[PDB]
C-alpha cells in the first residue's frame, strides 16, 4: 500500500522537506509506504531533453508516469501546487541546469534554423500548464471542511463595504462572443473528423486534420467576432470614460493559451486605437504582438533610440487623456492591467475585486469602482449577479454565511479546457465546417471572419456518468442540496442536461434535493440561501467549477488555500490536490533571505487526511482510518490552538507549525482507543513531544532572521535545504 | 373626516382587480413607441429600504378558525390598561396580522441613509 | 419595496425595457373589502407610552397575537376576508383560461402574512 | 418564556435534582424560567387526599394544572419517566407519607363499610397509567436522534442470531376476537350513547348510561369470544406440548387495566384447569382471581396450614407433566410467565425475544424457542412478519440497517387508550348495542356471551387531522417516504383510511412519497428497506405507535431509552417526554446502597434540546436557538468522548456526565459565533468547568462506594436529596 | 413553444363532428390534416363559407427558405374565356392574386429587411 507524494517547485517544495520525514514516521505505523514523484519544471526539462545528459544525470519521465498511474485502481496520489512556467520562469530554470553542468539546450524564440524550431515544440510540452491536463482523470469534488469554517466564523477575515451606490459592475457582450453563435449535439456513435473553412475563393483550409470522437461526446462549435468584439471594447471603453469609471480587463490567458490572449490583444488594441495607427509600419516589422500584453510592446522598443522610444511612449501616455482611468497591478511600479495578460487572472480578481467592495487600484494607488470587462457571456454572467446582490444587501458577512461546495466536470481535458490544441484564429472570411472523414457528412456549420476565433471543445460521455454519481454522493453523504447550473438558452448546456436528466434515474436520489437551473438562477439561489446561513452545492461544468472554488472560499475564509480539493480518479484510485494556488515566490524569497517561511501547509494537512481515509476504505486497512481521524482532529486542534503560520520573520513559521501538527497528531493517537497497538506505539511520541514543545519551538524561531543556503531556486540542492527545512536538532532527533 | 381622503374606493371596491392593458393600446405602442430615458451599468440609483425594525420583520399573522370579537389594548409599564379599538368584528377565516414599525429604527435607517447618500454625493428622495 | 431594486439591479444589467418587443404584465389583485393594508386606517395607532400590545378576545380572555413596542412606534391591525381570497384565486384562473398566460402568484415564505395567504391560494387551486 | 419541567419519580427524579441546576443557569441566559411541577406519586396522593393536611401540607392538582396548560398555545412541558402504580407501589408510598405526618386514609383492597368505597374509588385515579392519559393532547413524533443511530453503527450492540431452522412463531386468533368481530362507523353529527345489554331474559342491563360523542368521531363495537378464546388457548398449549416448543404469553394488562387481565387470566384457568378443577370451591371463597397471575393465587394460599398449601402447589407442579414448557421471568426464584401480568408486556417482551433471535428463557435456564402468543390479532400478526423475515434473512445488522421512525395517533385518549372505563366482560348472553338516547336509533348491534369482552373505543376528528398533518410535516422535513398502517380488512382502518385518503388533498404532497398499506404489508415494505440501508416513517395508530417505537430501535439501538419523543399539542404547544420506560427502582437501590446512580439521563438532554428549539420557533426567541443547537452538540460530543454513565460502581456515574454535558455546553457557546453576547456571557464558565475537570471527576468519584442518606423513596427530602445529588462542591460554587 | 395554445389530436370522424360544433356558432378551428384531406376540406369549408375557393390565401412556405403563393385552387376556367372572347366581358375574380401579391410583398419585406415591400403590402391590403 503506497501513496505518492509530489516534490514541486518553491514553497511547497521547501515545507515537503519539512515534512515528509514526519509523515513517514506515521503512515509506517500503518504499513504505508510514501514515495516522492518529482514533476518540478527542473525535473521536466531534464526529463525531455536527456539526449545532452549523462546516465546518472537523467531523469524518468515522472509526470506520464503518473498518467499511467491514474489508470490503475489503487492510485494514491498527493498533487502539491507547482509552477505553470512562463518563458521568464523557464529560460531561468534551464539556465540553472545548465550553470549545473546539465547540458540542456537555449530556449529559442524565434528560431533561424528548422533544428532549433524543433527543440522549441519540445520545450512547449513544458511551458504553461502542462501538469493539470495529465493528472486530471477524475472529477472535482473542492469543498471546505467544518473545521476551516468554523476557523473563519472565529476570526473573520477582512470584507470591504458594498455600498448600494457602487459604480463597479460586469461589462460582457451580448452577441458574436462565443455562447450567443455556439451551436453543439451528442454524437449517436464513433467518428474521426475534421475542421475545415471553405474560403470563398472555393478552396478549403484544413486547420486540424484528425480528431477521434466517440458514442456519447459533446461537441461544441462556438466562434467569437473579431468585429463584434472591437465594436464591444469601442462601446465599453467609451462608457467607462463618459461614466467617469476605471477601466479593468479580467481574462485567464494562462490556461487559455489562443484565444484569450487574442482577446485581451484587442483590448490593448483599440484602447491605443491612436498610438498603434501613427506607429503602425515601425511596430510590425519590430514584430510587436501586444497580444502578450504592453509588456511585449515596451520590450522591443526598449532598444530603440531615446529620442525615438520617447515619442512612443509619449502618443500611449496622450492617448489616456481621453480614455477612462485604467486598474493597476502595480501603481508604484506604473504596472497596469494591460502589461501583461498573467498578471490579472479572471478566477482570482474577479473574487479579489468583490471581496474589496467592487474594487481595484488606480494610478494614484487608491481603491476605485471599475468596469470589469469579462468579454465571453458565458460565464461572466454569473459575476454580475453577485454584484447585484451584493448592492442590495451589502457585503457577505463570513461569520453568518453558509457554504458553497462544488462538484466540477473536469475529468479527460473536459470541454474548454481541451479545446486549446482546437482553437484557430480565422485566416480569411469563409464558412468553418466540421467534417465527417468517412463519408461527406458536415456536422456543424458555421459562417466565420478573418480574425475571428473558432473552436471545437469536447466532453466525453463516461466523465458525465462518473460526474453526476460524484453530485448525487455528495448530497447524499453531506445532506446538502445540490444544483446543477445548465443553462437552457446554451445549446451545450441543454446538451448537459438531457444526460443529467437521464442519468440521475441511474441513481438512488429518493430523499436528496437535486434540481437544474440556469447560472444566473442558479447564482442567485445560491446567495439566497448562504446569506440565510444554509448550504447549497453547485454542480457545474469545468470552467465554472474553477471560477466558483475561488470565488466562494476567498468570500467565506478569505483564501482557497484552506480547503479540500478530491478528485475520485476514474479506474478507482484517488488523486488529492493540497492547493489550487501557485507555489508563491515571495514565499521563498522571505525564507532564503531571513529564514522564515510563512507557507500555510493546512492544504497539505487535509489533503493527507483524505488520502488516508480512502486508503483504509479501499484497502480494508484499520490503522490508516485510526490515523486519518487522529489527523483530522490534529488539524482541527492546529487551528483551534490558532498555530498556523505567522507571516511576520521571528515569528511561528511553517516549521513551527509543522512541529504542533506532529504533536497534536500524537496526541490524538494515544489518547484514542479503537487500536491498542497505535495507542501505546505513539504514547511515547506524545510524552517526548509535549515535554520538549518549548526547546523545539525555541530551536526553529532562534535559527530565523538571517540569510540561508538552499543551493538554488528552481533545483534547490536536497542536502542544504534539508539542514535549512529541518533546523531543530530536538525534534529531528525525538522523531 | 369622512369625505376627507380615499372615501369612494373603499365602498365601490366590492370586487377584485382586474386590470390589464388593452391589445389595442400596446399594439399602438409596438408601433408607436414612447420615450424611455437610457440605463447606465454604472447608474448609482437604488431602492433604500429598512433591514430590521420596520412592519415586515416583526410581523405575525394567523387564519381564523371561528367568528370573534377582538380589541386593540396597550397594557403599559404602569399596570394601566389603553385601549385604543374597543371593538371590531372578526369572521371565520379572515387573515389578521400584528404589525408594528419601530420609531427608533427608523430614526437609525434615516440618519444612515441620509449620511450615506451624503457621502457617496448621490440624491436623496422619499417615496411614500 | 424590495420589488422595485430588483427591476433596478435588472435595468442595469440589461439597458431601458424595449416597447417595442417586451411582453404585458397584467394583474389581478386582492382588494374586496377593504383587505389587508386598504381597511387597516381605523386600526392603525401611534403608539402613546412603552408597553405590551395585545389584540383580546373581549368575550373569553385569549390574547390572539402579542408584540412588544415602543413610545411614537406605529402599530396597525389589517384584516382580509375569506370569501375575497376565493374570488382572487377563481379570477386568477379564469384570467389565465382565457388570455392563455401564466400566473405567478407573488408571496413570500418569509412573511407570516403571505404564508397565511399562500395555505389558501394551495386550497382554493384545487377547487378549480 | 416559561419551561415546565416535571418532578417525578425514582431514578430520573434523582437525576434531576443534580441536572435542575445546571439547566436554570443555561435556561436564564435567553429570558427562560424552569418552573418545577410535581407529579410523582406522593404528590399524586396528596393533592387528592388533602381532606385532612395543613394548609402548608396542601399541594395543587398538578396533574390538572399541567392537563389544563396543554390548553395554552405557549405550553412547553418536558415529561420525565414516572411510576405508574401498582397496588404494592401505592400502599408503600401511602405508608410512607402516614410516617411523615400526612393524614391520608389507607387503601382498603376490600371496603367493608360503604365509606371504604368512596376513598377506594378516589384512590383508583392513582393507580396505574394515569399521568400519560391527561398530558397527551397532541400525536406522538417518535425518532432516532441522526447523533445516536451514528453512534450505534459505531458501537454495534449484541444480538442473537437466527437460525433459519429457528420454531418461533407468533401465535394469535383467527375468530372470535375483537378483529374479526369487528364493526365500526364514522359519527354524522353530535350525539349521546349509552351501552346496553337485552339479554335473553327481557332485562335490559346498562354499562355505560351516558357517553358524549362529537362529530367525526371514530367508534368501534368489537368483542372477543370468550368460549373462542379458551378454546384457542387449549389448541395452542396442545400443539405448544405436542411440538415441544415452549409457551409463552404476551399481553399488555399494565396499560390495558380491564380487558388483558381477562385474556391473562383465562390461559392460567385453561393451562393448570385440572387444578382449578380439584380446588374450585376453595378458590372461590378465597376470592382467588388468577386475573392478576398466579402471585394472586399463591398469596391467598400463605395463610393456610402447611399440609394444605403444599397439596395445592403439588396440583399445580403435577399439571406441568401434560403440558408445554414455560417461559421464565426468572428461573432461578421460579417466577415464570405466568407468576404476574406486568412481569411479561408486549411491547417490551417481544423486542427482546427478537433480538436475542427468537429466544426466550426457560425452566432449565437456558434460552429457546418459544410460541409468543398473542391472542388478539389486531396488532399482533405485524410481529409475525418479522420473524418470517428474520428466519430468511437472518438477525438485523445495526451497523447497516436504516431506521424507522413513528408518527402515532395518540391525542385525546384515541382509539383503545381510551376505552377502559367503556370495556366490560359480558355478564350473559345477549345482544350488545350502543344505542342513541334522543331517538331510540341502534348504532351498531353485537350479539354476544357471558365471560365475553366487549368495548367501545374512540377516536376523534381533530387528533386525525393533526396526526395526518404531522406525517406530512415529518414527510416534508426529514426527506424520508412515510407508509400509513391501514387495514382494509378491519372496519376501523378503512374508517380511518376514508379520513387519510382526503385529510390528505388539504395538504400540499407534491414532492412527497405517501402510501397506505395494510400492517403486514407495511412492515414487510418497512423490513424490505431497512435491511437495504433505507429509512421509512410509519404513520400509525395508537397501540402501534408504542409497539414499533419499542421494536425498531430495540434493534436499531438496543434500546428504547435513547431517543426523542415529541408531542406538538394541538392548541399550540410542545410535551416532550424524555423516556418511555419504567422509572428504574433498581438504580435508586445501587444510589442508596453505594451511592451509584446509572441512570442515563441522555433522553433528558435530547428532550430539552427539542425544548429550546421549539421555543426559538414559536417565540421568535433568537437566544433559545443558540443554546438549543448548543446543547445539540453538546450532546453529540457526550456521545463521541463516550461519556454516558457507567453501571459499575466506582466510576463516572449520572452525575458525573451531568458534569461533562455542562462542560461541553458552555465550550460549544463559548466557541460560536452566531450570538456575541452569549459568546462571552459562558466564556469564563466554560474556562473554568475545563480548568478543575480532573478535579471535579476526582470529587464525583470518590465520594462513591457508600451507604446515603436521601430521607426517604417515594417522598425524598429535598434538602438530603440535593446534598447526595449535587456532591461537588468546587462544581456548585463554579455556578 | 406551445405553452399558450390549445393543441389536440382527435381521429377525422371525431375530428370534423368537433369542428363542425364550433362553427355553427362562430367558433373558429385549425385543421391540421394530411394530404387528401388539406385538398378535400379546403373545398368543402371554403365553398360553405364562402361560395368558393377562389377568394382565399394558399401559402407555401417553401423548405429552404422561401414562399409560393397559389391564387387559386380551382381550373382555369374555360367559360370565362368563351365570353370574353365572344361578347368581351371576363367574370374572372382576380381576387386570389391580389391577397397572393399581398402576401408575397409581406415576406419578401420581412425576409429581406425591405421597408418599401411592407408598406406595399399593407397598402395593398387595404386596398383588397
Ligand atoms: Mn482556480
Ligand atoms: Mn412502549
Ligand atoms: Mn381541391
Amino acid at each position: 500500500p503506497t501513496i505518492i507524494y509530489t516534490l514541486t517547485d518553491e514553497a511547497p517544495l521547501l515545507a515537503t522537506y519539512a515534512f515528509l520525514p514526519v509523515v513517514r514516521k506515521f503512515a509506517e505505523a500503518a504499513g504505508i509506504d510514501v514515495k516522492t514523484s518529482d514533476i518540478s519544471v527542473a525535473a521536466r526539462i531534464l526529463a525531455e531533453f536527456g539526449d545532452h545528459l549523462t546516465e546518472e544525470q537523467r531523469v524518468p519521465d515522472n509526470l506520464g508516469e503518473l498518467g499511467a498511474l491514474t489508470q490503475d485502481p489503487s492510485a494514491n496520489i498527493i498533487k502539491l501546487p507547482n509552477i505553470s512556467a512562463s518563458v521568464p520562469q523557464l529560460l531561468a530554470a534551464i539556465k540553472e541546469l545548465q550553470g549545473k553542468g546539465y547540458n540542456v539546450p537555449d530556449y529559442p524564440a524565434n528560431p533561424k534554423t528548422d533544428d532549433e524550431k524543433k527543440i522549441k515544440d519540445r520545450y512547449a510540452k513544458i511551458l504553461g500548464s502542462a501538469v493539470n491536463p495529465v493528472l486530471r482523470e477524475g472529477n472535482s469534488d473542492r469543498r471546505a471542511p467544518k473545521a476551516v469554517k468554523e476557523y473563519a466564523r472565529k476570526h473573520p477575515h477582512s470584507m470591504g463595504e458594498w455600498s448600494q451606490a457602487s459604480r463597479t459592475h460586469v461589462a460582457t457582450m451580448k452577441t458574436g462572443d462565443f455562447y450567443h453563435g455556439e451551436k453543439s449535439m451528442t454524437l449517436d456513435r464513433d467518428r474521426r473528423v475534421k475542421m475545415v473553412l471553405k474560403t470563398k475563393s472555393g478552396e478549403e483550409i484544413v486547420l486540424k486534420p484528425e480528431v477521434k470522437l466517440d458514442a456519447g461526446d459533446i461537441i461544441d462549435s462556438m466562434y467569437m467576432s473579431k468585429k463584434a468584439l472591437i465594436a464591444f471594447y469601442e462601446e465599453q471603453i467609451e462608457d467607462a470614460y463618459k461614466t467617469g469609471v476605471m477601466f479593468s480587463l479580467h481574462v485567464k490567458a494562462t490556461m487559455m493559451k489562443v484565444s484569450h490572449p487574442i482577446v485581451f490583444g484587442h483590448a490593448v488594441k483599440v484602447f491605443y486605437k491612436d498610438a498603434f495607427a501613427k506607429h503602425e509600419k515601425l511596430f510590425d516589422e519590430l514584430g510587436v504582438n501586444v497580444n502578450n500584453g504592453l509588456s511585449d510592446l515596451y520590450d522591443k522598443i526598449e532598444a530603440l533610440p531615446a529620442s525615438q522610444r520617447e515619442e512612443i511612449i509619449e502618443d500611449l501616455h496622450k492617448c489616456h487623456e481621453h480614455r477612462p482611468e485604467l486598474a493597476m497591478v502595480d501603481s508604484a511600479k506604473g504596472i497596469s492591467n494591460f502589461h501583461s495578460p498573467s498578471d490579472v487572472i479572471v478566477d482570482a480578481s474577479m473574487p479579489a475585486m468583490i471581496r474589496l467592495g467592487g474594487k481595484m487600484y488606480g494610478a494614484d494607488g487608491r481603491t476605485k469602482d471599475t468596469k470589469a470587462v469579462n468579454p465571453e457571456s458565458t460565464f461572466s454572467r454569473m459575476y454580475q449577479e453577485m454584484i447585484n446582490f451584493c448592492k442590495t444587501h451589502g457585503q457577505f458577512d463570513p461569520t453568518t454565511m453558509g457554504t458553497v461546495p462544488n462538484v466540477g466536470l473536469m475529468a479527460q481535458k473536459a470541454e474548454e479546457y481541451g479545446s486549446h490544441d482546437k482553437t484557430f484564429e480565422i485566416p480569411e472570411d469563409g464558412v468553418a465546417d466540421i467534417v465527417d472523414i468517412d463519408t461527406g457528412e458536415v456536422l456543424l456549420t458555421q459562417n466565420v471572419e478573418e480574425g475571428d476565433i473558432w473552436r471545437m471543445p469536447i466532453v466525453k460521455d463516461a466523465p458525465i456518468r462518473d460526474w453526476v454519481k460524484l453530485a448525487v454522493t455528495r448530497a447524499r453523504l453531506s445532506g446538502m442540496p445540490v444544483v446543477f447550473w445548465l443553462d437552457t438558452e446554451r445549446p451545450h448546456e441543454v446538451e448537459l442536461r438531457k444526460k443529467v436528466k437521464e442519468y440521475l434515474k441511474d441513481h438512488d436520489t429518493e430523499g436528496l434535493k437535486i434540481q437544474i437551473m440556469p447560472q444566473v438562477w442558479a447564482m442567485r439561489y445560491t446567495l439566497e440561501r448562504v446569506v440565510r446561513g444554509k448550504d447549497t452545492i453547485a454542480a457545474t461544468g469545468n470552467i465554472l467549477r474553477d471560477y466558483l472554488t475561488d470565488l466562494f472560499p476567498i468570500l467565506e475564509l478569505g483564501t482557497s488555500a484552506k480547503m479540500l480539493s478530491i478528485v475520485p480518479l476514474m479506474a478507482g484510485g484517488g488523486l488529492y490536490e493540497t492547493g489550487a494556488g501557485g507555489s508563491a515566490p515571495k514565499h521563498v524569497h522571505q525564507l532564503v533571505e531571513e529564514n522564515h517561511l510563512r507557507w500555510d501547509s493546512l492544504g497539505e494537512f487535509l489533503a493527507l487526511g483524505a488520502s488516508l481515509e480512502d486508503m483504509g476504505n479501499k484497502t480494508g486497512n484499520e490503522k490508516a482510518k485510526v490515523l486519518a481521524k487522529a489527523l483530522d482532529t490534529a488539524t482541527g486542534k492546529l487551528l483551534e490552538e490558532n498555530k498556523s503560520p505567522s507571516r511576520r520573520t521571528g515569528e511561528l513559521d511553517n516549521r513551527g507549525s509543522q512541529f504542533y501538527l506532529s504533536l497534536f497528531w500524537a496526541q490524538a493517537l494515544a489518547e484514542q482507543t479503537e487500536d491498542a497497538e497505535l495507542a501505546e506505539r505513539f504514547k511515547p511520541l506524545a510524552k517526548a513531544l509535549a515535554e520538549q514543545e518549548e526547546a523545539i519551538v525555541s530551536e526553529l524561531n532562534s535559527v530565523q532572521g538571517k540569510t540561508v543556503d538552499i543551493g538554488g531556486y528552481y533545483y534547490p540542492d536536497p542536502e542544504k535545504t534539508s539542514e535549512v527545512m529541518r533546523p531543530s536538532k530536538t525534534f529531528n532527533t525525538t522523531l
